[PDB]
DNA sequence: CCGAAAAGGTCATGCG
DNA sequence: CGCATGACCTTTTCGG
């Protein structure tokens, strides 16, 4: 795979890093609702492809470990914004 | 021009 | 049934 999260397919970026579309509403969902996790285990499950969904908490934390930006999820004024932001005058 | 990029929108799906 | 997941879609901009 390619996702540095669970290892799915992944064809582009998502919140700073490669991952999938899995991971990829995982990780927006969580971020708005600002929803607050807790692993049952040992916070160290395993995150791939098949047993991503048992443990929230711990697929949240790896996508901090492989750097997702919590800061790319639009908000405010930018709630519900889609496509690409302006950069050019 | 045009399509690669990637952010939000949409439900069908299913397990709980 | 009620909510979460994720495959697929539409939206915006800009780089080749
Ligand atoms: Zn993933
Ligand atoms: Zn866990």
């Amino acid at each position: 795979g390619r996702c540095a999260v669970c290892g799915d397919n992944a064809s582009c970026q998502h919140y700073g890093v490669r991952t999938c579309e899995g991971c990829k509403g995982f990780f927006k969902r969580t971020v708005q609702k600002s929803a607050k996790y807790i692993c049952l285990a040992n916070k160290d499950c395993p995150v791939d492809k098949r047993r991503r969904n048992r443990c929230q908490f711990c697929r949240f934390q790896k996508c901090l470990a492989v750097g997702m930006v919590k800061e790319v999820v639009r908000t405010d004024s930018l709630k519900g914004r889609r496509g690409r932001l302006p950069s050019k005058p």
